[PDB]
């Protein structure tokens, strides 16, 4: 069994110098060979990680993690058929949950992510956690037994659906009042900005129930407990991007819990006006 | 006699305007400048004058005073010294101003429709020269005072209908411009056209809690009002977010949102939009 990590960024960075250590053969893969500064934690001594190209590569792999941005994963699917066989295990461990549909393979996973760091330039530093969790299925048991020696956490779930379900909405309350606010956590500060928060989550809420899950007003307040956890300075991925005026993985977040509300016909009106903004935004980054 | 205080976007547009048939006209501010004026974006460049408050040893007989609305307070005092006991002070601010407030018995609450902005000590107007103000005897001498001008006065049998009309208008555009950091241009999008009519609606279901007969298709003639704006053309609101300034949004959208909740109702779409300006405002206040 051979592993592939497509995109060089925080999340692909640390799965693929984590597996390396016990697997050496994993490959990174990116656009261009190159050097990466690697750090495990900040402040933690200098590693050296290489990437390969995508014309660099000779073989095929029995596993493709995509770590890509979700707005990314267009671009990397072409290159699947010179990398991919026809039993690869293809799992995504992206933001959200995106266009599954566009990738053209038996084996295709949504993996949840919790891992924490930044990129920037080709300095990669790693924050904490190394947390994927995944579809119980025999290829993803072969998976989690193989990474057995690294401290990549392969989560299994028995049914995948919620666990993206309640990383779609802890990713939903703050995400986007972080980067529509363009502030940091500090933003909490503010009460309205609170109730707002806690408005948008019962929304993205209701859209889980219809979809058939059993989230509640306690599941609101387990999200609403884990952001008082976090520290005023902080910022949030799509703060980040909004702030740096990248493209943002809002589709495949914001616009999937969007496009399920209206499917089920649902009155999201905190929902649909934070999407309407974030939308607003990419069509003019683009 | 007539001065303006304010020598911002509407401020130099009124002044400009009005020195145009009364050339004794005052335009008054912090310190004495030259504020270069542009009727209308490339016509030929003017200069108009500013006087300082300390500047200026007479009263006059109408004053416009035409500050952001957290200015007005530091306004107050000087027209002690501006104004007699008679004068007709007459607020161009956008907002629901309380009279009381200004400590004169000549005081009005003119509605502007006057689009223009300042960049440095440069004024461009973009287009419209309108006051809307309460009908009464003084205010009828000042409609004919001004009658020579490109200024164009409205009286209205009652006012209250006017201002919320406006903070209507400003509810919709200048609360979508600001927080997208976007010109006007931004309601070609589908779901920002979406979001300004629901966000109008709250503002109607204000409007209509305060007696008030907004429908619908009050809705409508606010919309089309937008479409006559230029993709180029900015906002107030948008100007102060983009250059770090404070917002007028104590005046607008917080009453809008204060009286919402005086009202008991349920207005998503208003308390969205008041959270982020109200925390982009904290903000600023904190770090200023």
């Amino acid at each position: 069994l051979s592993v592939a990590i497509i995109g060089p960024g925080a999340v692909g960075t640390t799965i693929a110098y984590e597996l390396q250590q016990s697997l050496p053969h994993t490959t990174l893969i990116g656009r261009h060979a190159k050097t990466i500064t690697y750090y495990t934690v900040p402040h933690a001594p200098a590693q050296d990680i290489v990437v390969k190209g995508y014309e660099d590569v000779t073989n095929t792999f029995d596993v493709i993690i995509i770590a890509v941005k979700t707005h990314q994963l267009d671009a990397v699917i072409p290159h699947l058929t010179y990398l991919a066989h026809e039993d690869t295990l293809i799992i995504l461990a992206q933001n959200g949950y995106g266009q599954l549909e566009h990738i053209p393979f038996k084996n295709v996973c949504q993996a949840v992510v919790y891992i924490s760091g930044q990129k920037k330039g080709d300095v990669v530093t790693h924050f904490r956690d190394y947390q994927l969790r995944i579809q119980d299925n025999a290829l993803t048991r072969q998976f989690r037994d193989l990474v057995q020696d690294s401290q990549i956490d392969i989560v299994l779930e028995a049914n995948i659906q919620q666990a993206i379900w309640y990383k779609l909405l802890v990713n939903l309350g703050i995400n986007s009042i972080t980067a529509l606010g363009r502030q940091t956590v500090a933003i909490m500060h503010n009460p309205e900005i609170r109730i707002l928060c806690r408005q948008l989550l019962l929304d993205g809420c209701r859209v889980a129930q219809a979809e058939g899950l059993n989230f509640s007003e306690q599941t609101v307040d387990t999200i609403m407990t884990i952001y008082q956890g976090y520290p005023d300075e902080m910022g949030t991925s799509m703060y980040y991007d909004i702030v740096h005026q990248q493209p943002l993985e809002v589709e495949a977040i914001q616009g999937f819990i969007y496009r399920r509300a209206r499917e089920h016909n649902l009155d999201t009106p905190y929902l649909d006006t934070i999407y309407s903004f974030l939308r607003a935004y990419q069509q003019n980054e683009g």
